[PDB]
């Protein structure tokens, strides 16, 4: 990736869509943390659902403009009530459950 | 510390001379790494003997 970045800083692209599992997701924002360049100037687009299920946080306040797609709303209330019920179920019977988020595989699952 | 980094930056400092123990160092480093501010430009200098003993 040091490699791979600064090739793309041979050409310095300051827009990058990222296209990949919100593993390989979040090892590439890694990557980006570790030569640091996330600070303002730079864009990145995150081109899966899980939007919400990448590392959020570590990326809030590093500068860079990040946007995405989620098609899991939190906002609606068929949502918030399912999460009621998602959060407040056992995580060690159901591994991954009582977290507040939920990924889409998760959700598309459930809807199906 | 986002406030604290934010009131150097509101004097922009590119020089930082940090004086903590290794946790506290590898600490306000996450922190740097937080505000990503750790590009080149800024300079730290480390204020105890254990420069091997932090997160190079």
């Amino acid at each position: 990736y040091r490699s791979l970045f600064q090739d793309l800083e041979l050409k310095k692209e300051r827009r990058v869509i990222l296209d990949c599992e919100r593993d390989k997701v979040n090892d590439i924002v890694d990557q980006v943390i570790t030569i640091g360049k996330h600070v303002k100037g730079y864009h990145y687009i995150i081109a899966n659902l899980g939007f919400t299920d990448g590392d959020l946080l570590k990326i809030q306040f590093g500068g860079a403009e990040v946007s995405g797609f989620q098609i899991v709303d939190y906002d609606d209330s068929l949502v918030s009530k399912f999460i009621e019920r998602w959060s407040t179920l056992e995580e060690k019977e159901y591994p991954g459950a009582h977290t507040a988020t939920i990924k889409y595989t998760s959700a598309l699952t459930y809807d199906a």
